[PDB]
């Protein structure tokens, strides 16, 4: 069998590295894998990382009792100020099972009745915005729907209003929240401490860190101070206890667990509604059976918890869409031991595999020959998708925790949206996929006509 492992161009002892030296490393990426196939060894200075883009190979390193996650280079440098939440904690790590055990029933379908009138209050700001545009000016879809998965999140998380539909310039945990990803994720490109960052840099990332501490930190005192009770996740955390040790969540986790919900669910969810709609303006008869089944369940100015799961073909829309560009593109695994994958490859025990998500969904394998193609209706029949083939939200117990919260919010504001406006792609818009930690169409821009249903 092919078992050597292929490697793209090197650039002496610098390697591979120079291979991602672009705005767009998992479109790159991409690129390699149709060139080299379903796995490749990506070497730089010191790490070698290797590839995964079949479901032959995904589904085997999904065997947990094989392979376990592996905080990428990129989580550690978000560990130094998300912590040891759930998201950049080791499996091994005390803290990650205690978060786990105690979070865990919070976020299940059944707690999202809880959540629901937060989303809708959040919602409904969206819609009255968009209501309210005078006709000639524009919608910046994904500059909206950022501004509403934060403040979703936001009232969610710890019952505070960053009110963002009120400003141009976001609340200033927001503005230093943003600002540490961008220099964690640029400290993934860097040359070296010393080309480009200096002092300023990270003089401003220790900056940014105090500010969300600080508020967050803050809000836990007076919250304890006070005994309040609201449906938020930081009640949760405060009255919980794992039925492991009987101990509770200390506030420092506490803390790094809400800036956790922050940095790992926002950008993501808001990438997710953005690319939905841009499918849909694109497909204008996926957009017709949506729009349809949007107006005969909505039949109430605000939706209900029931209404939202019976939005049958807009979740297919948003799985479609998911499969297609996944906005958290990789996740990383170790070797636990050492194997062999495929039967072919040979792995070393703590050998690091990287999964590409966007490579997975193309598997014409699996998916057949159209995998280009924005088709809601394979997903008609879920049952009827292999296992491992679709895995937009991580695999096993180190799964996205938020998957429940995401999907839910995401079917009531494409419900709302489907509702209440009629989309013209007035731009002929040309998809450009931005980079950060997680994926959104760049200047994606439409113009709504409402229909003129009232809330
Ligand atoms: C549609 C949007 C979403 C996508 C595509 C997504 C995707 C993912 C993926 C791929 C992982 C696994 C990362 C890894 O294995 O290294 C993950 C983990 C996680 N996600 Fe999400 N996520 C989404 C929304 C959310 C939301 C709304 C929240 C927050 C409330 C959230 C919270 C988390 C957390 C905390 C984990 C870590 C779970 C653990 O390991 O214990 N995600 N997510």
């Amino acid at each position: 069998t092919i078992k050597e492992m292929p490697q793209p161009k090197t650039f002496g002892e610098l390697k591979n590295l120079p291979l991602l030296n672009t705005d767009k490393p998992v479109q790159a990426l991409m690129k390699i894998a149709d060139e080299l196939g379903e796995i490749f060894k990506f070497e730089a200075p010191g790490r070698v990382t290797r590839y995964l883009s079949s479901q032959r190979l995904i589904k085997e390193a999904c065997d947990e009792s094989r392979f376990d996650k592996n905080l990428s280079q990129a989580l550690k440098f978000v560990r130094d100020f998300a912590g040891d939440g759930l998201f950049t904690s080791w499996t091994h790590e005390k803290n990650w099972k205690k978060a786990h055990n105690i979070l865990l029933p919070s976020f299940s379908q059944q707690a999202m009745k809880g959540y629901h009138a937060m989303m809708v209050d959040i919602a409904v700001q969206l819609v009255q915005k968009w209501e309210r545009l005078n006709a000639d000016e524009h919608i910046e879809v994904p500059e909206d729907m950022t501004r509403l998965t934060l403040d979703t999140i936001g009232l969610c998380g710890f019952n505070y209003r960053f009110n963002s539909f009120y400003r141009d310039q976001p609340h200033p945990f927001i503005t230093s929240m943003v600002r540490a990803l961008d220099e964690a994720m640029n400290k993934l490109q860097r040359a070296n401490p010393d080309d480009p960052a200096y002092d300023e840099n990270k003089r401003q990332f220790q900056e940014d860190i105090k500010v969300m501490n600080d508020l967050v930190d803050k809000i836990i005192a007076d919250r304890k101070a006070s005994g309040e009770q609201s449906d938020d996740l930081l009640t949760h955390m405060l009255n919980g206890k794992d039925p492991e040790t009987g101990e509770p969540l200390d506030d420092e986790n506490i803390r790094y667990q809400i800036i956790t919900f922050l940095i790992a669910g926002h950008e993501t969810t808001s990438g997710l509604l953005s690319f939905a709609l841009y499918f849909l303006v694109k497909n204008p008869h996926v957009l017709q059976k949506a729009a349809e089944e949007a107006a005969r369940v909505l039949v109430d100015p605000v939706p209900s918890y029931k209404q939202v799961k019976q939005l049958k073909y807009v979740g297919m829309v948003l799985n479609e869409a998911l499969r297609l560009w996944p906005t958290a593109p990789a996740f990383s695994l170790y070797a636990k031991e050492d194997t062999v994958l495929g039967g072919e490859y040979p792995l070393e025990k703590g050998d690091e595999l990287m999964v590409l998500i966007p490579q997975l969904h193309r598997d014409k394998t699996i998916w057949g020959d159209d995998v280009e193609e924005f088709r809601p209706e394979r997903f008609e029949n879920p049952s009827a998708i292999p296992q491992h083939a679709f895995k937009p939200f991580g695999n096993g117990q180190r799964a996205c925790i938020g998957q429940q919260f995401a999907l839910h919010e995401a079917t009531l504001v494409l419900g709302m949206m489907l509702k209440h406006f009629d989309f013209e792609d007035h731009t002929n818009y040309e998809l450009d996929i931005k980079e950060t930690l997680t994926l959104k169409p760049e200047g994606f821009v439409v113009k709504a006509k409402s229909k003129k249903i009232p809330l």
